[PDB]
């Protein structure tokens, strides 16, 4: 029976929080050998794999991973460079969801909140429609990613506390959310889904038509997005972040979920 | 002497515009040859090519264009996929501007206008913050590129008029503009400048910084943006569009600039 080389391009933190024994083993029984990709090395140069999974960011690698990809077929990158661009700015992160609007009509409707983007200290200052706003406010920096450390949200009650803030950034209102969070984690056609009280949980068949769409949408195999109940009309969801390859080391029996999706994706 | 192919890879309606005899003649006269990409026969089977110039979209293209890249490291691509990427958002176009925030205090300030994005026909209606909005409204469409039809910018008065506009959409306020718009059209490190009435010109100086600034953030050679005159302060600017490649065929004497640009970039 042949094996199957995993090779995994991820910085150190996420390597230590990904990569773990138990990870490791279940693939390595099942025939699968994750092997780290040397990033002090062309990752052409680099040995033979039959899947590439990665979560890095710069033009370098953005190069590297094109050279590999226009060489390479017929090998999996998970995710390709393009479709994660699409998820680096907060604003243009939720451009993707409106996509899918043919989704369901059943007891249960979904849709994105209006943002509102402040680029200079200058608009934060002097933007009339800033005092119109409802507050608290979540906000996000306008380009995340997931690198610079200060690359995720926080909640704003004082109008003070958002003058001294960092742009550029986003905004959306947080008064319709009833204050709740629901994380979905999402690996291929597979759905996991996990409760936090931020500052009554969904349909299971909604949730996966969302998740169904999202990943059609965004060309992604690996995303997690946070939902909320507008607490309006009872029955309303609202996805206000989708945030790229997140840490399913923080969801129980990820390893075996993780294989599972690695065996599919490399008998593609 | 030796000779230079220049391969152009565009939509009829734009070779109609862009390529005329006198662009071609002239570059010619000059050494160099525009040549048609055959849209139907991968660019990789195509002739050999000393600069490939484009403005298509696809999936398709992103592809061919990486291929050709890869395999073809020394020459240049105008403009880099990548790079063009960032322009199709109208909310992740004017992100790129706040990135040369050290420009130039001199007696002239440069800024982005704060923008509202509404996803959903929902929001059109139900966003409170839509109601403490100051009328007229630049209204884009969320996504544009310059394919599909409407993806140019319109002009809301009567808040009914917003209610008929088809979303994803950014806006932003016009109220402060005192009605003008200077287009830039921008060649590599040369400058050409247009007035327009919408609905007391800028320093030359301050116009080629910001050229200067947009160019290195945007790593691209051929863009316009469009800027206005904040009308409180009497002397502060904020550019409101980033057009890539756009209507050079409308400036007078284009053929010369960028016969000039394409011989610069050919000795690269
Ligand atoms: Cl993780
Ligand atoms: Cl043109």
């Amino acid at each position: 029976p042949p094996r199957y080389v995993i090779g995994y391009a991820l910085a150190p933190k996420k390597q230590q929080s990904f990569i773990q024994p138990s990870l490791v083993a279940q693939a390595a029984s099942r025939g699968m050998d994750l092997v780290p990709v040397d990033a002090s090395q062309p990752l052409a140069e680099q040995g033979p794999f039959h899947l590439l999974i990665h979560k890095l960011y710069g033009d370098d690698w953005r190069a590297q991973l094109v050279a590999f990809a226009a060489r390479h077929p017929a090998v999996p990158i998970v995710d390709p460079p393009h479709a994660i661009d699409r998820l680096h700015n907060r604003i243009s992160m939720l451009q993707v969801v409106s996509e899918l609007d043919h989704a369901a009509a059943q007891d249960s409707t979904f849709g994105i909140p209006s943002q509102v983007v402040v680029y200079d200290a200058a608009a934060l200052a002097d933007f009339g429609l800033l005092a119109a706003l409802r507050f608290p406010l979540i906000a996000k920096p306008l380009v995340a990613d997931g690198t610079a450390k200060s690359h995720k949200m926080s909640l704003v009650y004082h109008r003070e506390g958002l003058g001294k803030l960092r742009p550029p950034l986003v905004l959306q209102e947080a008064v319709n959310a009833g204050g709740v969070i629901f994380k979905v984690y999402v690996v291929g056609g597979h759905v996991t889904c996990v409760k936090r009280r931020s500052l009554v949980v969904p349909p299971a068949a909604f949730i996966n038509q969302i998740a169904g769409g999202l990943r059609r949408a965004l060309g992604l195999q690996l995303f997690n997005f946070d939902m909320i109940r507008d607490v309006r009309a009872g029955d309303r969801y609202l996805v206000i972040d989708i945030n790229y390859f997140p840490g399913y080391a923080k969801m129980p029996g990820y390893e075996t979920v993780l294989t599972d999706f690695f065996w599919e994706m490399v008998h593609k």
